[PDB]
Formats: C-alpha cells, sequence, structure tokens
C-alpha cells in the first residue's frame, strides 16, 4: 500500500513512457504475470496517444503484492534504468 506509493505517484511517466512488451517476457518468466496478463496488455489497441499505454500493465501489477512490485522493480532497472531511478528516488 505505501509500497506501492512509489509506483503510484510516478504512474504518469511509467504509463507512458513504458511499452510494456519489452517487460512482459522477464515479468511472465518471474511468474508475477501470466499468459492471459500478457494477453490482455499486448493485444491491448495501439492508440494515437501513448499516455496510458503502460496503465494496463501497471494496475495488473498493484495486483500482484509485493512479489510484483520487486519484479517489477528490477524489470525497471534492466529495461528502464532512468524510470528505476525515478521510482527509487535515486
Amino acid at each position: 500500500a505505501a509500497l506501492w506509493d512509489n509506483v503510484e505517484c510516478n504512474r504518469h511517466m511509467l504509463s507512458r513512457y513504458i511499452n510494456p512488451a519489452k517487460l512482459t517476457p522477464y515479468l511472465r518468466q518471474c511468474k508475477v504475470i501470466d499468459e492471459q496478463d500478457e494477453d490482455e496488455v499486448l493485444n491491448a489497441p495501439m492508440l494515437p496517444s501513448k499516455i496510458n499505454r503502460a496503465g494496463r500493465l501497471l494496475d495488473i501489477l498493484h495486483t500482484k503484492g509485493q512479489r510484483g512490485y520487486v519484479v517489477f522493480l528490477e524489470s525497471l532497472e534492466f529495461y528502464y534504468p532512468e524510470l528505476y531511478k525515478l521510482v527509487t528516488g535515486k
């Protein structure tokens, strides 16, 4: 609830700048989302606005407990270093 605050207060940058497809293979491999979660994220319409493109992914991760939080953070550390620093305040 408070741990997730780090993601939620940065949800705007995360929702725009994450390309979900880059993250899902690692998230799935770590078992924090499944094939169907990935489907929902990958099959979502490609809109003119990218502002909410990773919105669905975040909302799914929000339901995945501290494991989800920690694995998501490492996925940012791997793939989106500036976003990782944003979330962790470093």
